């Protein structure tokens, strides 16, 4: 993907989240938490691609408010960070993640967790503690039929991803394997954790 990192899609004040994640969100919360599936119906490929182009070529925020397919701003948030020229949580911290996640004891687990995101570049911390604050909501929707396994199902790949840009595809397939633990869990620790990076508390 040509689309670089992620520190090219924020400015210099708090919290650094990129336009295009505040939008897609924001229409996800507002039309999306009725609808079943969201984030794993893939939306119409040529509306993404579309929707991409506005972002991406354009350099325009596209009127998402008026695209009918909830999944294609769903898919077209999750192609963003996908594409990312490295994953949301880095490179470097790939295996600090999966460790963390797969400590056995829930108290010890979520204490490496606090410190592998305490590590975060400051855009990747924000960005993350948005989408999970969002993310929850999918989950403790009642009609949207996604529980937290389902949505680590899919984010695992979006946002975990590797800690190298090109892995064999043994490492690959082991990766994916543990990449969902690691959103579990972060999708586990507290509103008020999350919601702090967002303002001066």
């Amino acid at each position: 993907s040509m689309e670089g990192m992620l520190a090219d899609f924020v400015s210099q004040t708090s919290p650094m989240i990129p336009s295009i994640v505040v939008h897609c969100v924001n229409e996800i919360e507002q039309r999306g938490l009725t609808e079943t599936g969201l984030y794993r119906i893939s939306g119409c490929d040529r509306t993404v691609k579309e929707l991409k182009e506005k972002f991406l070529r354009v350099k325009t925020v596209p009127l998402l408010s008026k695209v009918d397919d909830i999944h294609a701003i769903c898919s077209l948030l999750k192609d963003f960070l996908r594409n990312l020229k490295e994953p949301l949580l880095t490179f470097r911290l790939n295996r600090a993640f999966m460790e963390a996640a797969e400590i056995t004891d829930e108290d010890n687990s979520i204490a490496a967790m606090y410190q592998a995101v305490g590590e975060l570049p400051q855009a990747n911390r924000d960005t993350l503690a948005f989408l999970m604050i969002h993310l929850q909501r999918v989950a403790q929707s009642p009609h949207t039929k996604m529980d937290v396994a389902n949505l680590a199902k899919v984010f695992g790949p979006t946002i975990v991803a590797h800690a190298v840009p090109n892995p064999d595809p043994v490492t690959m397939l082991q990766d994916i394997k543990r990449q969902p633990k690691v959103v579990e869990r972060l999708l586990s620790l507290p509103l008020e954790y999350w919601s702090q990076f967002m303002m001066v508390e």
